C-alpha cells in the first residue's frame, strides 16, 4: 500500500521526504506547521502536473477543469463562489428528505435479508445508497441502484475508477472498456442536462440544487464541455468518498462491540425508534460524530492533496527546489505516534468533548480554500445512514473477510465488507 510506504519513510526520514508518486518527483511534507503554512493560504495552489491525470484518462476527457481538477486560482474561484450557493445551511437542510428516504430504503432492503445467513456486500450496498442520494440531491434524478436499476451505469463507474488507477500507477480490453465507460458517464450528463433544460423550457419550477449552480456557472460559454466536466466531477466526488467512508466505518465497527453498544444506546436516547431524523437530531448524535471522525483518521478515502511550490523554499530545515509538487497526507499524519497516542487503536474518545482538537494533523476533507465543498453535505448523509443502521440492524463480518485497504483512485476496503445481518 503506497501510503503505508510513505508512512514508514515519514517516520524514519523526518518531516520532508522526496518520493516518486504517480510517476513524478514530489516532496512529502508532514509537520503540522508545514500543513498550516501551505494549505491555509490562497498563495499556494494545486499542481496541474499532478491533476492533469484526472483531466483526461487514456485520451478520453473526464473531469476536465471541473471544481476539483482546476488548479488555477482565479478560474477555480469563479466557479467555487457560484457553486457555493448550492451548499448553504438552508440548501443542505432541504436535503434531509432525500437523505431519510434513501437511508430508510437501504435499511428495509437489508432487513429483508436479515436472517444471519445471507452474505451481503456492505460496500456495494453503501455505494448504491450514496449514488442514489447524490443523483436525487444534486441532479433531481432517481437512479434506484438500491432497487437493482442502472446496472450498466454502475458498471461504467466501476471501470472508470479502475481506469484512473491503471493510468497513474504504471490490458487493451480494459483500455476500451475504460474509454467506453468515460463516454457513458459524459452522455448520462448530457442527458440529465437536457432533462433539466427541457423542464425549464416548458416553464416548470425546479427547486434550486447543485445542477442549477453548475449550469449557472457555465452561462456564457460556447459549449457544454465545462458543464459536463463539472457534472462528472460531482457525480463522482459526491458519492465515491462517502461510500468508501461508510464502508470503512461499518467494517471497523464489526470488531468494535463496546463502541457499537454505546452507539446503540445514544441512538436509543436521542432518536429512540423514531423513523425520520430531523436536522436538529444529527447535531445531538455526538458519539456517532466522534466514531466518524475517528473512522476518517485511520481510513481517509481521500488520503491527501498536492500544492505547487513555485520557488525554492526552506521547509523544516530542508531546501526544496522550486517547481516542486508538495505532497500532504492525512493518512500518514493520522498514523504517526508523534501526533496520535497509540495511532493504530480505533478510539473515538480522542474526539470527545474537552479533548484539544487536532492541530493540522487531521484533514480528511483537506484544509483552506481548496477543502471539500461537500463536507457538511457528507457529514449529514453518513450520520443519517449510520444512525438508521444502528437503530435496526446488527452486522457480522463474514469469516475470511479482511480488514485491509487497497489504493484505487481513493482508499477503500480490500474486501467488499461481506456481512450477515440480524434485526436488533
Ligand atoms: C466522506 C466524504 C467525503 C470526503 C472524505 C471528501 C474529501 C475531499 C477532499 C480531501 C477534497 C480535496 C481534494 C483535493 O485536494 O484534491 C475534496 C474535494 C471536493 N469534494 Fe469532497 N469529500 C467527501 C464527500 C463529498 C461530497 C458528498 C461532495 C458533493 C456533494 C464532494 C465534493 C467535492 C468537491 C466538488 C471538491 C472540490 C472542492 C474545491 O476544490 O473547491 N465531496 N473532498
Ligand atoms: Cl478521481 C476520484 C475518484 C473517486 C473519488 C475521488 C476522486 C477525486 C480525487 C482527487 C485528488 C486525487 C485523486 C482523486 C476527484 C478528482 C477529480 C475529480 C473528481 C474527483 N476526489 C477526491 C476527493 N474528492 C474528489
Amino acid at each position: 500500500v503506497l501510503q503505508d510506504v510513505f508512512l514508514d519513510w515519514a517516520k524514519k526520514y523526518g518531516p520532508v521526504v522526496r518520493v516518486n508518486v504517480f510517476h513524478k518527483t514530489s516532496v512529502i511534507v508532514t509537520s503540522p506547521e508545514s500543513v498550516k503554512k501551505f494549505l491555509m493560504s490562497t498563495k499556494y495552489n494545486k499542481d496541474s502536473k499532478m491533476y492533469r491525470a484526472l483531466q483526461t484518462v487514456f485520451g478520453e476527457r473526464l473531469f476536465g477543469q471541473g471544481l476539483v481538477s482546476e488548479c488555477n486560482y482565479e478560474r477555480w474561484h469563479k466557479q467555487r463562489r457560484v457553486i457555493d450557493l448550492a451548499f448553504s445551511r438552508s440548501s443542505l437542510v432541504s436535503l434531509m428528505e432525500t437523505f431519510n428516504e434513501k437511508a430508510e430504503q437501504l435499511v428495509e432492503i437489508l432487513e429483508a435479508k436479515a436472517d444471519g445467513q445471507t452474505p451481503v456486500s456492505m460496500q456495494d450496498m453503501l455505494t448504491y445508497t450514496a449514488m442514489d442520494i447524490l443523483a436525487k440531491a444534486a441532479f433531481g434524478m432517481e437512479t434506484s441502484m438500491l432497487l437493482g436499476a442502472q446496472k450498466p451505469l454502475s458498471q461504467a463507474v466501476k471501470l472508470m475508477l479502475e481506469g484512473i488507477t491503471a493510468s497513474r500507477n504504471t490490458k487493451r480490453k480494459q483500455l476500451r472498456e475504460v474509454r467506453e465507460s468515460i463516454r457513458f458517464l459524459r452522455q448520462v450528463g448530457r442527458d440529465w442536462v437536457q432533462r433539466r433544460r427541457e423542464a425549464l423550457k416548458r416553464g416548470e419550477e425546479v427547486p434550486a440544487d447543485i445542477l442549477t449552480q453548475i449550469l449557472k456557472a457555465e452561462e456564457g460559454a460556447q459549449d457544454d464541455e465545462g458543464l459536463l466536466d463539472n457534472f462528472v466531477t460531482f457525480f463522482i466526488a459526491g458519492h465515491e468518498t462517502s461510500a468508501n467512508h461508510l464502508a470503512f466505518t461499518v467494517m471497523e465497527l464489526s470488531r468494535q462491540p463496546e463502541i457499537v453498544a454505546r452507539l446503540q444506546a445514544e441512538v436509543d436516547e436521542v432518536i429512540g425508534s423514531k423513523r425520520y431524523l430531523d436536522f436538529e437530531d444529527l447535531g445531538r448524535l455526538q458519539y456517532l460524530s466522534q466514531v466518524l471522525k475517528e473512522s476518517l483518521r485511520l481510513y481517509p478515502p481521500a488520503w491527501g492533496t498536492f500544492r505547487l511550490l513555485e520557488e525554492e523554499t526552506l521547509i523544516d530545515g530542508v531546501r526544496v527546489p522550486g517547481n516542486t509538487p508538495l505532497l500532504f497526507s492525512t493518512y500518514v499524519m493520522g498514523r504517526m505516534d508523534t501526533y496520535f497516542e497509540d495511532p493504530l487503536t480505533f478510539n473515538p474518545d480522542r474526539f470527545g468533548p474537552g479533548a484539544p482538537k487536532p492541530r493540522f494533523t487531521y484533514f480528511p476533507f483537506s484544509l483552506g480554500h481548496r477543502s471539500c465543498i461537500g463536507q457538511q453535505f457528507a457529514q449529514m448523509e453518513v450520520k443519517v445512514v449510520m444512525a438508521k443502521l444502528l437503530q435496526r440492524l446488527e452486522f457480522r463480518l463474514v469469516p475470511g473477510q479482511r480488514f485491509g485497504l487497497q489504493e484505487q483512485a481513493t482508499l477503500k476496503p480490500l474486501d467488499p465488507v461481506l456481512c450477515t445481518l440480524r434485526p436488533r
